[PDB]
């Protein structure tokens, strides 16, 4: 078996051994339920799972959030507000200035931005 | 008897009678079937079982995770991709570890990936 | 100066001095020009330049290929067709992927074909 593999397994194993199990187990269980809940996805330290799955679950959860916020300028305000953090991540990621990015989003749509 | 033990019993007992049986029954059978699959221990709402069994299954399943991802063979397989797969399966496990040792999740993950050549979730 | 470095320079320097210059020049100039056209990046004897620059020239060229194969025109291309053209321009590249991770080429190509609606080379 590859040395890098072995040392990594060695590591996660060794680190699991020198930790209080009952505490660990409660923490692992909490992270698990929080992950598998799949609904308030945009606040979930999620993006924990495999990329090809989360990616699609991303587009999925966009449609759903839109469904739940639609009951007109107000509906878009709701959609925007649930994605504030997300939207900032898009800017950090496309090498653009947050603030500028939010503001443009707000101008192009009838939304009041966090910047 | 011991009154406290009594109440605990009275509670889950009463709890059980005031829930739709047939709906409970299915979740129970589903949870069970889920607990007893023995393979994806790391996403398993598991850690339900007793610590003596869980703790060993832990080391057990690691040995197995490592064996199934090390697709270098002697038809080759690079070092990063193999370690990437071992990590991508332990992601949730790794954050808990961090929560548990009072470490900044995120930094924990990042150190992990620097030490071993892995593309981490943080 | 590091003797190993000196030997290394000595070698390419000497190898250069005893080769037909004019034939060398055309070849250098032809490799350099093919290298600098940057767009048909996935068939260029490329992955000649530094890793850090190549790594993102890579991801950047991906984005470009994605916008150059999409002729949806809002008249149309159509999902199936645009992905196919994306897949066929990456055919060799995809094989390098499966080779590198020690996975069976073909099996890899086929999975890619079933995950998306692409007719594969294998």
């Amino acid at each position: 078996m590859k040395p890098q593999l072995l040392a990594l397994k060695q590591f996660v194993q060794t680190e699991f051994e020198k930790v209080d199990f009952e505490t660990f187990r409660q923490n692992f269980n909490r992270c698990l339920e929080r992950e598998q809940s799949t609904l308030l996805i945009y606040e979930d330290d999620d993006y924990d799972d495999q990329s090809f799955f989360l990616k699609p679950m991303l587009s999925d959860a966009f449609f759903i959030s839109s469904e739940v916020v639609k009951q007109v300028k107000s509906c878009c305000q709701s959609f925007y507000e649930a994605l504030t953090l997300f939207i900032s991540a898009l800017a950090i990621t496309k090498g653009v200035d947050v603030g500028r990015y939010h503001q443009q989003l707000g101008k192009r749509f009838g939304v009041l931005t966090v910047y």
